[PDB]
Order: C-alpha cells, then structure tokens, then sequence
DNA sequence: ACGTACGCGCTGTCCCCCGCGTTTTAACCGCCAAGGGGATTACTCCCTAGTCTCCAGGCACGTGTCAGATATATACATCCTGTGCA
C-alpha cells in the first residue's frame, strides 16, 4: 500500500480493471487487502474487524 | 626634427577539442521497519553591572635646552706689480 506505484496507476482514467496474478499469500492481510483496494476503491481500511 | 622598430597585416602550419556513437556507473525504488539526539518552549533562580555618588590624578599644554643648519672672521694662498739686478 505505501509504495509509490500504489498511487501512481489509481488515477488512471478507466472503467474496468482485471489482476492477474499466479497467487497471493495466505496470511498477512494487509496485502489481500490491498489487492481488494486496488481492485475498486469502495473498502474501509478495517480489515481487523 | 629625426628615427626606428614594434603593432599590425598577411600567410602557412598543425593539432586539439567538438560532434557523435558506444560503454559504464549513480541514483531511485521495494523489502522491511525501527529509534535518536538536538534545537524548542517553558520555568526558575542569582548575581554583574547601570546608576548615583565622591575622591583623586595625568596627559595636553607651556617652557628649557641642545642638535642641526647657517652666515661670517681669518690665516694663509695664488696672480699681479713694482723693482732692482748682470
């Protein structure tokens, strides 16, 4: 989430958006939280509730 | 008025840094998070000098005196002139 990129490609004007990845870690869910920000910005940054 | 010789114009030389293509490295980012010490703000004593004060004294000023420069007697000192001679 704090890298510079993050903010970099979110601007963009687009109407959809497709991650292709192989596969994302089971633990730490800062980044699958991550990933489901990245994918539509409408998630709250609880992810310890 | 003279003069002469160096600034200037011209010509030949050669060489050195610019233009461009190819090689190599400095820095920003991702990871992966942590602390750290130094100016800042606030507070709290504490004691050195402003201010007032009076007592003393010392360097600018006036005068004494020698150092150095100056103008003038002076004892010889070199031409000139009578002057006597062989």
């Amino acid at each position: 989430f704090r890298s510079t990129r993050w903010q970099a490609l979110l601007n963009f004007n687009t109407q959809r958006r497709l991650l292709l990845t192989g596969t994302p870690l089971q633990n730490n869910l800062a980044e699958l939280w991550s990933l489901l920000y990245f994918l539509m910005p409408q998630t709250v940054i609880d992810g310890k509730k």
